[PDB]
DNA sequence: CCGACGGCGCATCAGC
DNA sequence: GCTGATGCGCC
DNA sequence: GTCGG
Protein backbone atom coordinates (compact mmCIF):
# COMPACT_ATOMS: atom_id res chain seq x y z
CA UNK A 1 0.00 0.00 0.00
CA UNK A 2 2.33 2.26 -1.36
CA UNK A 3 0.32 5.66 -0.50
CA UNK A 4 -1.98 4.70 1.97
CA UNK A 5 -1.76 7.48 4.16
CA UNK A 6 -2.92 9.80 1.22
CA UNK A 7 -5.76 7.52 -0.09
CA UNK A 8 -7.17 7.54 3.81
CA UNK A 9 -7.05 11.31 3.76
CA UNK A 10 -9.33 11.35 0.81
CA UNK A 11 -11.30 8.65 1.76
CA UNK A 12 -11.91 10.27 5.31
CA UNK A 13 -12.65 13.83 3.16
CA UNK A 14 -15.09 11.68 1.00
CA UNK A 15 -17.11 10.73 3.64
CA UNK A 16 -16.80 14.04 5.48
CA UNK A 17 -18.12 15.44 1.80
CA UNK A 18 -21.00 13.29 1.83
CA UNK A 19 -22.14 12.53 5.70
CA UNK A 20 -21.89 15.80 6.60
CA UNK A 21 -21.51 18.73 3.91
CA UNK A 22 -23.68 16.74 1.87
CA UNK A 23 -22.12 17.55 -0.75
CA UNK A 24 -22.26 14.24 -3.46
CA UNK A 25 -20.34 15.24 -6.03
CA UNK A 26 -16.85 16.54 -4.22
CA UNK A 27 -17.91 13.30 -2.42
CA UNK A 28 -17.39 11.36 -5.70
CA UNK A 29 -14.41 13.40 -6.62
CA UNK A 30 -12.08 12.42 -3.66
CA UNK A 31 -13.11 8.50 -3.95
CA UNK A 32 -11.94 8.93 -8.01
CA UNK A 33 -8.88 10.71 -6.82
CA UNK A 34 -8.13 7.86 -3.99
CA UNK A 35 -9.16 5.41 -6.41
CA UNK A 36 -6.73 7.06 -8.87
CA UNK A 37 -3.83 7.24 -6.77
CA UNK A 38 -4.53 3.54 -5.01
CA UNK A 39 -3.10 1.86 -8.47
CA UNK A 40 -0.71 4.40 -9.30
CA UNK A 41 2.71 2.13 -9.21
CA UNK A 42 4.98 4.67 -7.54
CA UNK A 43 5.16 6.44 -3.74
CA UNK A 44 4.20 9.60 -4.12
CA UNK A 45 6.98 12.23 -3.33
CA UNK A 46 5.07 15.42 -4.30
CA UNK A 47 1.44 17.06 -5.03
CA UNK A 48 2.52 18.31 -8.04
CA UNK A 49 3.74 14.47 -8.82
CA UNK A 50 -0.12 13.42 -8.24
CA UNK A 51 -1.71 16.28 -10.09
CA UNK A 52 -0.18 14.65 -13.27
CA UNK A 53 -3.08 11.82 -12.66
CA UNK A 54 -6.57 12.27 -13.67
CA UNK A 55 -8.37 13.25 -10.89
CA UNK A 56 -5.93 14.76 -8.96
CA UNK A 57 -6.36 18.72 -9.44
CA UNK A 58 -5.00 21.96 -7.65
CA UNK A 59 -6.82 21.65 -4.41
CA UNK A 60 -6.24 18.22 -3.52
CA UNK A 61 -2.07 18.52 -4.66
CA UNK A 62 -2.14 20.96 -2.28
CA UNK A 63 -3.35 18.36 0.56
CA UNK A 64 -1.40 15.99 -0.70
CA UNK A 65 1.75 17.97 0.11
CA UNK A 66 0.72 19.59 3.59
CA UNK A 67 0.22 15.65 4.37
CA UNK A 68 3.62 14.45 2.92
CA UNK A 69 5.47 17.30 5.04
CA UNK A 70 3.61 16.62 8.19
CA UNK A 71 1.50 13.44 8.04
CA UNK A 72 -2.16 15.10 8.70
CA UNK A 73 -4.49 17.34 7.29
CA UNK A 74 -5.38 20.36 9.61
CA UNK A 75 -8.86 20.33 7.88
CA UNK A 76 -9.72 16.60 9.43
CA UNK A 77 -7.53 17.51 12.39
CA UNK A 78 -10.35 20.15 12.89
CA UNK A 79 -13.57 18.17 11.50
CA UNK A 80 -12.22 14.92 14.03
CA UNK A 81 -12.53 17.23 16.70
CA UNK A 82 -16.09 18.78 15.68
CA UNK A 83 -18.45 16.92 18.18
CA UNK A 84 -21.53 17.23 15.64
CA UNK A 85 -19.59 16.57 12.75
CA UNK A 86 -18.19 13.53 14.65
CA UNK A 87 -21.58 12.00 15.94
CA UNK A 88 -23.44 12.85 12.25
CA UNK A 89 -20.56 10.77 10.80
CA UNK A 90 -20.75 8.18 13.49
CA UNK A 91 -24.95 7.79 13.19
CA UNK A 92 -24.61 7.70 9.42
CA UNK A 93 -22.62 4.45 9.95
CA UNK A 94 -26.00 2.63 10.74
CA UNK A 95 -27.24 1.27 7.92
CA UNK A 96 -30.45 2.87 6.66
CA UNK A 97 -29.13 6.32 8.67
CA UNK A 98 -27.96 8.49 5.77
CA UNK A 99 -26.67 12.05 6.23
CA UNK A 100 -30.14 13.85 6.42
CA UNK A 101 -31.29 11.03 9.39
CA UNK A 102 -27.95 10.98 11.00
CA UNK A 103 -28.78 15.75 11.03
CA UNK A 104 -32.23 14.83 12.39
CA UNK A 105 -31.33 12.62 15.20
CA UNK A 106 -28.43 14.87 16.63
CA UNK A 107 -30.70 17.54 16.33
CA UNK A 108 -33.22 15.48 18.38
CA UNK A 109 -30.76 14.74 21.00
CA UNK A 110 -30.02 11.16 19.81
CA UNK A 111 -26.03 11.14 19.05
CA UNK A 112 -24.89 7.33 20.40
CA UNK A 113 -24.96 4.04 20.07
CA UNK A 114 -26.72 3.96 23.69
CA UNK A 115 -29.08 6.91 22.48
CA UNK A 116 -30.36 4.57 19.63
CA UNK A 117 -30.84 1.69 21.65
CA UNK A 118 -33.07 3.22 24.16
CA UNK A 119 -35.16 5.32 20.60
CA UNK A 120 -35.85 2.28 19.13
CA UNK A 121 -39.07 3.23 18.65
CA UNK A 122 -37.49 6.26 16.63
CA UNK A 123 -36.86 4.15 13.74
CA UNK A 124 -38.04 2.67 10.56
CA UNK A 125 -37.33 -0.99 10.25
CA UNK A 126 -34.30 -1.04 8.11
CA UNK A 127 -32.69 1.16 11.11
CA UNK A 128 -33.97 -0.85 13.53
CA UNK A 129 -32.16 -3.60 11.73
CA UNK A 130 -28.99 -1.81 10.66
CA UNK A 131 -28.78 -0.91 14.58
CA UNK A 132 -29.32 -4.62 15.95
CA UNK A 133 -26.06 -6.11 13.59
CA UNK A 134 -24.38 -2.69 13.87
CA UNK A 135 -21.51 -4.55 15.32
CA UNK A 136 -21.67 -7.36 12.98
CA UNK A 137 -21.88 -5.54 10.14
CA UNK A 138 -18.50 -3.59 10.64
CA UNK A 139 -16.76 -7.27 10.31
CA UNK A 140 -15.58 -8.30 6.92
CA UNK A 141 -16.02 -11.96 5.52
CA UNK A 142 -13.27 -13.99 4.63
CA UNK A 143 -13.25 -15.61 1.01
CA UNK A 144 -13.58 -19.11 3.07
CA UNK A 145 -16.60 -17.63 4.34
CA UNK A 146 -17.97 -16.41 1.55
CA UNK A 147 -17.55 -20.16 -0.18
CA UNK A 148 -19.18 -21.65 2.43
CA UNK A 149 -22.28 -19.00 1.79
CA UNK A 150 -22.10 -19.28 -1.87
CA UNK A 151 -22.47 -23.00 -1.69
CA UNK A 152 -25.53 -23.19 0.14
CA UNK A 153 -27.34 -20.33 -1.82
CA UNK A 154 -26.66 -22.04 -5.13
CA UNK A 155 -28.02 -25.54 -3.47
CA UNK A 156 -30.82 -23.94 -1.96
CA UNK A 157 -31.60 -22.17 -5.12
CA UNK A 158 -31.31 -25.53 -6.97
CA UNK A 159 -33.94 -27.13 -4.42
CA UNK A 160 -36.53 -24.30 -5.31
CA UNK A 161 -35.71 -24.40 -9.30
CA UNK A 162 -33.42 -26.55 -11.44
CA UNK A 163 -33.83 -23.85 -13.75
CA UNK A 164 -32.40 -20.61 -11.51
CA UNK A 165 -28.95 -19.34 -12.26
CA UNK A 166 -27.36 -17.69 -9.30
CA UNK A 167 -24.16 -15.70 -9.43
CA UNK A 168 -22.12 -14.54 -6.75
CA UNK A 169 -20.65 -11.00 -7.78
CA UNK A 170 -19.48 -8.23 -6.24
CA UNK A 171 -15.58 -7.99 -4.93
CA UNK A 172 -16.32 -12.13 -4.53
CA UNK A 173 -16.23 -12.05 -8.39
CA UNK A 174 -13.33 -9.66 -8.52
CA UNK A 175 -11.44 -12.07 -6.61
CA UNK A 176 -10.98 -10.35 -3.09
CA UNK A 177 -9.58 -12.51 -0.52
CA UNK A 178 -12.60 -10.61 1.83
CA UNK A 179 -15.63 -9.12 1.25
CA UNK A 180 -17.75 -6.52 2.57
CA UNK A 181 -20.72 -8.80 2.51
CA UNK A 182 -22.42 -10.77 -0.39
CA UNK A 183 -24.22 -10.05 -3.61
CA UNK A 184 -26.22 -12.18 -5.68
CA UNK A 185 -27.35 -11.83 -9.40
CA UNK A 186 -30.51 -14.43 -10.16
CA UNK A 187 -32.15 -15.15 -13.28
CA UNK A 188 -34.86 -17.52 -14.28
CA UNK A 189 -35.86 -17.99 -18.25
CA UNK A 190 -39.57 -16.98 -17.03
CA UNK A 191 -38.14 -13.86 -16.37
CA UNK A 192 -36.58 -11.83 -19.82
CA UNK A 193 -37.15 -8.56 -20.66
CA UNK A 194 -39.91 -9.64 -22.93
CA UNK A 195 -41.81 -11.06 -20.48
CA UNK A 196 -42.82 -12.53 -16.82
CA UNK A 197 -44.45 -15.44 -17.28
CA UNK A 198 -44.01 -16.30 -13.61
CA UNK A 199 -44.51 -14.24 -10.55
CA UNK A 200 -42.82 -14.79 -7.19
CA UNK A 201 -39.64 -15.62 -8.28
CA UNK A 202 -37.36 -13.27 -6.15
CA UNK A 203 -39.92 -13.73 -2.86
CA UNK A 204 -40.01 -18.32 -3.66
CA UNK A 205 -35.87 -18.02 -3.26
CA UNK A 206 -36.18 -15.29 -0.23
CA UNK A 207 -38.49 -17.81 1.42
CA UNK A 208 -36.33 -20.82 1.06
CA UNK A 209 -33.23 -19.55 2.49
CA UNK A 210 -35.49 -18.18 4.99
CA UNK A 211 -36.76 -22.00 6.13
CA UNK A 212 -33.40 -23.12 6.38
CA UNK A 213 -32.57 -19.89 8.52
CA UNK A 214 -29.91 -18.48 6.18
CA UNK A 215 -31.99 -14.96 5.79
CA UNK A 216 -32.45 -14.12 9.14
CA UNK A 217 -33.73 -10.44 8.61
CA UNK A 218 -35.02 -8.46 5.73
CA UNK A 219 -34.21 -4.67 5.28
CA UNK A 220 -36.05 -4.07 2.02
CA UNK A 221 -38.02 -6.26 -0.90
CA UNK A 222 -39.44 -5.82 -3.73
CA UNK A 223 -40.27 -7.74 -7.11
CA UNK A 224 -36.30 -7.26 -8.51
CA UNK A 225 -34.27 -6.74 -5.44
CA UNK A 226 -34.11 -8.49 -1.58
CA UNK A 227 -31.93 -6.37 0.91
CA UNK A 228 -31.41 -8.26 4.31
CA UNK A 229 -29.44 -10.20 6.82
CA UNK A 230 -27.91 -13.82 6.67
CA UNK A 231 -25.71 -15.92 8.51
CA UNK A 232 -23.97 -19.22 8.29
CA UNK A 233 -24.83 -22.52 10.61
CA UNK A 234 -22.35 -22.83 13.19
CA UNK A 235 -21.25 -26.60 14.69
CA UNK A 236 -22.17 -28.11 18.08
CA UNK A 237 -20.55 -26.29 20.80
CA UNK A 238 -18.70 -23.50 18.39
CA UNK A 239 -19.15 -19.64 18.47
CA UNK A 240 -21.70 -18.42 16.26
CA UNK A 241 -20.78 -16.99 13.17
CA UNK A 242 -21.38 -13.37 12.93
CA UNK A 243 -24.62 -11.89 10.94
CA UNK A 244 -23.66 -10.50 7.08
CA UNK A 245 -25.30 -8.60 4.70
CA UNK A 246 -26.99 -10.25 1.61
CA UNK A 247 -28.06 -8.40 -1.34
CA UNK A 248 -29.75 -10.30 -4.27
CA UNK A 249 -30.52 -8.85 -7.42
CA UNK A 250 -33.34 -10.61 -10.24
CA UNK A 251 -32.16 -9.47 -13.74
CA UNK A 252 -33.71 -10.43 -17.20
CA UNK A 253 -32.01 -13.64 -17.95
CA UNK A 254 -31.76 -12.34 -21.64
CA UNK A 255 -29.65 -9.21 -19.94
CA UNK A 256 -27.42 -11.44 -17.94
CA UNK A 257 -24.11 -9.83 -19.42
CA UNK A 258 -25.26 -6.25 -18.55
CA UNK A 259 -26.53 -7.39 -14.73
CA UNK A 260 -23.00 -9.31 -14.21
CA UNK A 261 -21.23 -6.09 -15.63
CA UNK A 262 -23.20 -4.19 -13.52
CA UNK A 263 -23.34 -6.45 -10.50
CA UNK A 264 -19.56 -7.35 -10.49
CA UNK A 265 -18.35 -3.50 -9.99
CA UNK A 266 -16.67 -1.76 -8.91
CA UNK A 267 -18.65 1.58 -8.16
CA UNK A 268 -15.97 3.36 -9.03
CA UNK A 269 -15.04 1.15 -11.92
CA UNK A 270 -18.61 1.59 -13.14
CA UNK A 271 -18.86 4.91 -13.10
CA UNK A 272 -15.96 5.24 -15.00
CA UNK A 273 -16.99 2.90 -17.25
CA UNK A 274 -20.21 4.41 -17.86
CA UNK A 275 -18.96 7.75 -17.97
CA UNK A 276 -16.82 6.85 -21.10
CA UNK A 277 -19.32 5.05 -22.66
CA UNK A 278 -21.38 8.53 -22.76
CA UNK A 279 -18.20 9.98 -23.66
CA UNK A 280 -18.14 7.59 -26.97
CA UNK A 281 -22.10 7.80 -27.85
CA UNK A 282 -23.51 4.57 -25.65
CA UNK A 283 -25.19 4.77 -22.04
CA UNK A 284 -25.27 1.59 -20.06
CA UNK A 285 -27.21 0.41 -17.23
CA UNK A 286 -27.70 -3.35 -15.85
CA UNK A 287 -30.03 -3.83 -18.67
CA UNK A 288 -28.54 -2.51 -21.82
CA UNK A 289 -26.57 -0.44 -23.79
CA UNK A 290 -27.39 1.54 -25.88
CA UNK A 291 -26.76 4.51 -28.49
CA UNK A 292 -27.55 8.15 -28.03
CA UNK A 293 -29.52 9.72 -30.57
CA UNK A 294 -27.98 13.20 -31.92
CA UNK A 295 -30.72 15.15 -29.62
CA UNK A 296 -30.43 13.66 -25.91
CA UNK A 297 -32.08 10.77 -26.63
CA UNK A 298 -31.30 6.66 -26.06
CA UNK A 299 -31.71 4.69 -29.16
CA UNK A 300 -32.98 0.61 -29.37
CA UNK A 301 -30.49 -2.19 -26.86
CA UNK A 302 -27.35 -3.02 -28.91
CA UNK A 303 -27.15 -6.55 -29.12
CA UNK A 304 -24.50 -8.08 -26.74
CA UNK A 305 -23.77 -11.96 -26.43
CA UNK A 306 -20.83 -11.17 -23.84
CA UNK A 307 -19.03 -8.91 -20.95
CA UNK A 308 -16.52 -8.12 -23.78
CA UNK A 309 -19.04 -6.92 -26.23
CA UNK A 310 -19.78 -3.98 -23.94
CA UNK A 311 -16.12 -3.38 -23.31
CA UNK A 312 -15.84 -3.59 -27.23
CA UNK A 313 -18.82 -0.77 -28.16
CA UNK A 314 -16.88 2.07 -25.83
CA UNK A 315 -13.39 1.07 -27.26
CA UNK A 316 -12.26 -0.45 -23.95
CA UNK A 317 -9.75 -3.44 -23.92
CA UNK A 318 -11.61 -5.87 -21.88
CA UNK A 319 -11.10 -6.06 -18.47
CA UNK A 320 -11.04 -9.11 -16.31
CA UNK A 321 -13.32 -8.92 -12.95
CA UNK A 322 -9.88 -9.36 -10.83
CA UNK A 323 -8.93 -6.30 -12.44
CA UNK A 324 -12.04 -3.78 -11.91
CA UNK A 325 -11.79 -3.48 -8.36
CA UNK A 326 -11.34 0.39 -8.75
C1' DC B 1 -15.90 30.49 -17.23
C1' DC B 2 -19.37 26.30 -17.03
C1' DG B 3 -21.97 22.40 -17.09
C1' DA B 4 -21.79 17.76 -16.26
C1' DC B 5 -20.39 14.28 -13.21
C1' DG B 6 -23.87 6.56 -13.90
C1' DG B 7 -27.94 4.48 -13.55
C1' DC B 8 -31.61 2.57 -11.06
C1' DG B 9 -34.55 -0.43 -6.93
C1' DC B 10 -37.24 0.13 -2.63
C1' DA B 11 -39.24 2.92 1.43
C1' DT B 12 -41.46 6.93 3.00
C1' DC B 13 -44.19 10.99 2.54
C1' DA B 14 -46.97 15.09 0.76
C1' DG B 15 -50.25 16.40 -2.13
C1' DC B 16 -54.41 15.23 -4.78
C1' DG C 1 -55.49 4.67 -3.74
C1' DC C 2 -52.20 7.35 -7.41
C1' DT C 3 -47.77 10.04 -8.61
C1' DG C 4 -43.60 12.40 -7.99
C1' DA C 5 -40.03 13.99 -4.63
C1' DT C 6 -36.66 12.63 -1.56
C1' DG C 7 -33.68 9.45 1.19
C1' DC C 8 -30.86 5.54 1.26
C1' DG C 9 -29.29 1.78 -0.91
C1' DC C 10 -26.68 -1.41 -4.76
C1' DC C 11 -22.48 -2.11 -7.96
C1' DG D 1 -13.39 18.96 -6.66
C1' DT D 2 -11.94 18.04 -11.38
C1' DC D 3 -12.48 18.07 -16.18
C1' DG D 4 -13.15 19.17 -21.40
C1' DG D 5 -14.60 22.57 -24.66
CL1 LIG E 1 -21.18 18.86 -4.25
CL1 LIG F 1 -5.16 13.51 8.95
CL1 LIG G 1 -32.98 -0.34 -20.56
MN1 LIG H 1 -20.72 -6.31 -1.99
MN1 LIG I 1 -24.05 -5.69 -1.34
MN1 LIG J 1 -20.36 -1.80 -1.72
NA1 LIG K 1 -4.70 15.69 -12.77
NA1 LIG L 1 -25.92 4.35 6.83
Amino acid sequence: TLNGGITDMLTELANFEKNVSQAIHKYNAYRKAASVIAKYPHKIKSGAEAKKLPGVGTKIAEKIDEFLATGKLRKLEKIRQDDTSSSINFLTRVSGIGPSAARKFVDEGIKTLEDLRKNEDKLNHHQRIGLKYFGDFEKRIPREEMLQMQDIVLNEVKKVDSEYIATVCGSFRRGAESSGDMDVLLTHPSFTSESTKQPKLLHQVVEQLQKVHFITDTLSKGETKFMGVCQLPSKNDEKEYPHRRIDIRLIPKDQYYCGVLYFTGSDIFNKNMRAHALEKGFTINEYTIRPLGVTGVAGEPLPVDSEKDIFDYIQWKYREPKDRSE
